[PDB]
C-alpha cells in the first residue's frame, strides 16, 4: 500500500468511433475464424460492468487512491453477476473456440460463472478459494474467504487431514502459483491467437503471457479502453466496451450468449458442443 509501485493511473480513455469498431470487430471474427489456438487474457475491466471497480481506469481503486477518494462498488463480491463478457467466454470455450483462459482477477466472476477451473488460471488468486498448506486442496467457497496476502482463515481441511487453510490472494511480494503461471506460460507460447479483454499488461509476468503468442508469429489483439503496456505489439487494438465488443463478436460467430443459472463451479471441461460453420475468408 506503501511499498507496492501502481503503474500508470488514470490515462485517458479512447472510443474507436463506430464504423472502425463495427470494422475492428469483423477483423476480429476472422482472425477466431483463422486460429487453431485461442487464449483470453482477462482484467479487472471485464468486471466494470458489474459494478467492481478496476485499478487504474479513471475511477479505479489506485487512480481514485492517487486523488484521495475512495473506488466505489455497486456491488458486493458475493452479489455480482457475470457480465455478458464472462457468459461470452463460457460458451466459447464450450463450443471448442477458446483452448484457454489466464485471468489476472480476484474477483471469483470466472469460476461462479461455469467457466471450467481446468482451462483457467487465475494469477493473483480467488477471493472465494482457500487452499490446505498441507495436501494444496483448494474450497470454493459460496462467500469471500476473510484474509489476503497468503494467511491463515481460521479453517481447517476435510479431506479422507485437517491441515490450515489459507487464502489464494497475492500480497505484493508473493510469487504467482506455479502451476497456474505454468499452464498459462504453455498455453501462451502454444497459442496462435492471444485476446487481451480490460486489461492495462503493467503487471510482469501476467500482462507479459500475451507477448509470448508473437514468438512463432500468433498474433495478438488487445480490447481496452485506456492504452496498455504492449499496444505497439498489438496485430489489432479495439477500443470500446467490451461487453459491447464480445457481443458483436458472438453474433458474427452465431454464437448465443447463454444463461447465467448462479454460481456454480465446474471443476473439468465437458466435451465439446457444436459450433456453426466457418465462413470462406
Ligand atoms: N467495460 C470496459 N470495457 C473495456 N475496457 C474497460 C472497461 N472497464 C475498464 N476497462 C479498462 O480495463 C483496464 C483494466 O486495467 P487495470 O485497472 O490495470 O487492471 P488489471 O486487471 O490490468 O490489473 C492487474 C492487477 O493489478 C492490481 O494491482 C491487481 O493485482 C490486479 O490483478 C483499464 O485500462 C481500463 O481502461
Ligand atoms: O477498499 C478495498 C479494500 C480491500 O481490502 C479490497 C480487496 C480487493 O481484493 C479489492 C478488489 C478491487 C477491485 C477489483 O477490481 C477487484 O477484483 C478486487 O478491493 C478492495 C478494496
Ligand atoms: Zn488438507
Amino acid at each position: 500500500p506503501f511499498t507496492a509501485d501502481k503503474g500508470k493511473c488514470g490515462l485517458p480513455e479512447i472510443f474507436d468511433p463506430p464504423e472502425e469498431l463495427e470494422r475492428k470487430v469483423w477483423e476480429l471474427a476472422r482472425l477466431v475464424w483463422q486460429s487453431s489456438s485461442v487464449v483470453f487474457h482477462t482484467g479487472a475491466g471485464i468486471s466494470t460492468a458489474s459494478g467492481i471497480p478496476d485499478f487504474r481506469g479513471p475511477h479505479g481503486v489506485w487512480t481514485m487512491e492517487e486523488r484521495g477518494l475512495a473506488p466505489k462498488f455497486d456491488t458486493t463480491f458475493e452479489s455480482a453477476r457475470p457480465t455478458q463478457t464472462h457468459m461470452a467466454l463460457v460458451q466459447l470455450e464450450r463450443v471448442g473456440l477458446l483452448r484457454f483462459l489466464v485471468s489476472q482477477n480476484v474477483d471469483g466472476l470466472h469460476v461462479r460463472s461455469g467457466f471450467p477451473r481446468d482451462k483457467l488460471a487465475e494469477l493473483h488468486g480467488n477471493m472465494f478459494v482457500e487452499e490446505c498448506a498441507k495436501c494444496k486442496t483448494q474450497y470454493v467457497r459460496d462467500t469471500v474467504v476473510g484474509t489476503m496476502g497468503l494467511k491463515a482463515t481460521g479453517r481447517l481441511c476435510t479431506v479422507a487431514c485437517r491441515g490450515e487453510l489459507r487464502d489464494t490472494i497475492l500480497d505484493w511480494e508473493d510469487s504467482l502459483p506455479d502451476r497456474d503461471l505454468a499452464l498459462a506460460d504453455e498455453a501462451s507460447r502454444n497459442a496462435d491467437l492471444s485476446i487481451t479483454l480490460g486489461t492495462s499488461l503493467q503487471i510482469r509476468p501476467s500482462g507479459n503471457l500475451p507477448l509470448a503468442t508473437k514468438r512463432r508469429g500468433g498474433r495478438l489483439v488487445i480490447v481496452n479502453l485506456q492504452p496498455t503496456k504492449h499496444d505497439r505489439h498489438a496485430d489489432l487494438r479495439i477500443h470500446g466496451y467490451v461487453d459491447e465488443v464480445m457481443t458483436r463478436l458472438m453474433k458474427h460467430l452465431g454464437l448465443e450468449i447463454p444463461a447465467w443459472d448462479g454460481p456454480r463451479v465446474l471443476e473439468r471441461a465437458l466435451p465439446p458442443l457444436p459450433r456453426p460453420p466457418t465462413p470462406k475468408l
